[PDB]
């Protein structure tokens, strides 16, 4: 798969998944509002706390950290591609042509409901993201040996990565074992991913995906040494079925390392 991700277009991917219709957060029944709600509700329990946190396979997105950022002071974002990391930095610095995550930032404020303004939220996130590093979940030591990243992390967040870089179940399983080592025993893992998806586009690139079920994700979290605190499913409605992929649903898992 690694070679397929070489033709990956960050802007095409962002437009396919974070721009209307999926990027229209006005409909409370959309996938965006759901993902944000899961993340928000989870961090609102105050069980996922700590000093450091790592985002595995950040890609060119930041929504996966909006609620998280206020509970951890050292945030590490990662990704296998220079192009993505470049895109991340473009938003982190507020340079020209960064992607606009304001609609997302705003809804995270809505959902959390602490009266915070979206600029302060975006400001906090940009402040707590200390670094954007390269990563390969396939290497049994994903980040490397002398990674500038604090290890082990207190928590982990990963959205649409593992199943999007694994040819089959076993690879998905090992990939989890790999990143799972980056997590402190007792730490927390927040995994978001596609259910029963087998491909999705990113411009000229056509990525292969491993179709997984909710049950298969659960058993994989256990086999990796986690206590599944929560695991819910979102069924992709017709209006959000657009051709950019064949995803059937989206899963959210809150897992704690034994
Ligand atoms: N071997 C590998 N290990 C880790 N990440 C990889 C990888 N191969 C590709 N990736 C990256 O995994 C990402 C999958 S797309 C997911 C993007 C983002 N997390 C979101 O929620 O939308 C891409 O950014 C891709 O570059
Ligand atoms: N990889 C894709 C899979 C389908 C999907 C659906 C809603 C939100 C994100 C995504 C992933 O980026």
């Amino acid at each position: 798969v690694a070679s397929a991700y070489q033709r990956f277009e960050p802007r095409a991917y962002l437009r396919n998944n974070y721009a209307p219709p999926r990027g229209d957060l006005c409909n409370p029944n959309g996938v965006g509002p759901w993902k944000l709600r899961c993340l928000a509700q989870t961090f609102a329990t105050g069980e996922v706390s700590g000093r450091t946190l790592i985002d595995i396979g950040s890609g060119p997105t930041v929504y996966q950290l909006l609620s998280a950022c206020s509970h951890f002071e050292d945030i590490t974002m990662t990704d296998f591609l220079e192009v993505n990391r470049q895109e991340l930095g473009r938003w982190l610095q507020e340079e020209p042509g960064a992607f606009n995550w304001s609609m997302y930032s705003q809804h995270a404020c809505l959902i959390e409901g602490k009266g915070e303004c979206w600029q302060d939220k975006e400001r906090q996130l940009r402040a707590r993201v200390k670094r954007v590093l390269p990563i390969d979940v396939h290497q049994p030591q994903p980040l490397g040996a002398g990674s500038p990243a604090p290890l082990p992390a207190d928590a982990l967040v990963s959205a649409f990565c593992l199943e999007a870089v694994s040819p089959d179940l076993a690879s998905f399983q090992r990939a989890l074992d790999h990143i799972t080592t980056l997590l402190r025993p007792g730490g927390h893992l927040l995994l978001i991913g596609a259910l029963e998806e087998s491909w999705y586009l990113a411009g000229e690139a056509r990525l292969t995906v491993v179709p997984v079920s909710e049950e298969e994700v659960r058993e994989a979290l256990v086999r990796s040494g986690y206590k599944v605190r929560d695991l819910r499913t979102y069924i992709m409605p017709a209006h959000l079925q657009t051709g950019v992929d064949d995803v059937k649903g989206v899963f959210f898992a809150w897992a704690q390392k034994v």
